[PDB]
């Protein structure tokens, strides 16, 4: 619904070894990490996603998508060479630019969580939670009712 509107209508993803249809994410909790290979840190926030997801993906059955934040393909290209998660191809990189406006991305790097089925955003503070939430008891980490 929303994930399809926010973007130009992506049908396939860069998955890993090659590409994978979007249908594979029909009714699940998808996340979107915005960043670039030339980013200031670019050392730490990356292999954690896989560990957190790969460790509970069985019971959680979720998927994380990577949204580049570079100007040239040379950066994200060598960047996706490893990460297995599904990443939007440069073809629809335009979405990544507009998608931010929907997530109010102040600045990279960051992490956002959305529902493929629901469409609308379910959680935007996925950057701190994914790292600071080792219980996954509220994975959809909705709004913050802690005052």
């Amino acid at each position: 619904s929303g994930l399809d509107k926010y973007l130009p209508g992506i049908e396939k993803l860069r998955r890993g070894d090659g590409e994978v249809e979007v249908k594979s994410l029909a009714g699940k909790l998808v996340f979107f990490y915005f960043s670039a290979s030339w980013c200031p840190p670019c050392r730490g926030f990356t292999p954690q996603l896989i560990e957190f997801y790969d460790k509970f993906h069985e019971s959680k059955n979720f998927e994380v998508v990577f949204c580049t934040w570079d100007e040239e393909e040379d950066g994200f290209a060598g960047y996706f060479a490893k990460m297995p998660w599904l990443a939007v191809p440069f073809a629809q990189s335009e979405a990544v630019q507009k998608l931010s406006k929907h997530f109010n991305v102040e600045s990279i790097p960051t992490l956002i969580g959305v529902d493929a089925d629901s469409g609308d955003v379910v959680t935007t503070r996925a950057r701190a939670t994914l790292v600071k939430d080792p219980e996954g008891e509220q994975f959809p980490w909705k709004d913050a009712p802690l005052e």
